[PDB]
C-alpha cells in the first residue's frame, strides 16, 4: 500500500531531490515513513515534513538516513534523472 | 601555492568526505578557504572549520558552497576513490 513520489524533482531543488530519494528507498524497503524515523533513531514527524521539504536538514541525519536504507549518503542527493541516465543510459 | 587534501578520506566519514571534496574543487577554482567562504556568503572561518570536519553542515550550506564550486551537491559527497574508480576503471 506504500505509495512513491507522484512527480520527478526539479534537481537544482535539494531538498526536493532528497525527499524523492528518502521515499523511493524507503518504499522499496517496506517502510513507512514512521519505520524509516524509527531506524534512524528520528522523531516520525520531523521524516514525514522533511519528505514534505520543510527541514534543512543536518549532514549527521543525512548519513543516518543513508545507513538506515543501506545507500551511499551522496545517492540521497543524486536526482533520480540522473540516477536512471546512469543506470539505463 | 594552495594546497590539496593530503590523504584519502574514510568513505563512510561523511564529514571527511565533503572536507576532501571542498577542498579539491575549490583548489581546482583557484581559491583559498576565505575565497570559498565569500563565494557562499559564508564565514571564513566556518568553512576553515568545516574542512577540519568540525561542523555538522546544514543542506542549504552544501547547495551553496555546490553551486559556488560548479558542481552537482551530491558530488561533495561522492568519496573521491568512487570518483576515480568511475572517472577511470
Amino acid at each position: 500500500k506504500l505509495t512513491l513520489p507522484a512527480e520527478l524533482p526539479d534537481e537544482q531543488d535539494l531538498r526536493a531531490v532528497l525527499a524523492y530519494n528518502m521515499r523511493l528507498f524507503r518504499v522499496n524497503k517496506g517502510w513507512s515513513q514512521e519505520e524509516l524515523a524509527r531506524q534512524c533513531g528520528l522523531d516520525r514527524t520531523y521524516v514525514s515534513a522533511v519528505e514534505r521539504k520543510r527541514w534543512n536538514i543536518a549532514l549527521s541525519n543525512i548519513e543516518k538516513m543513508a545507513a538506515a536504507l543501506g545507500v551511499a549518503a551522496y545517492q540521497l542527493l543524486l536526482p533520480p534523472q540522473e540516477r536512471l541516465k546512469l543506470m539505463t543510459n
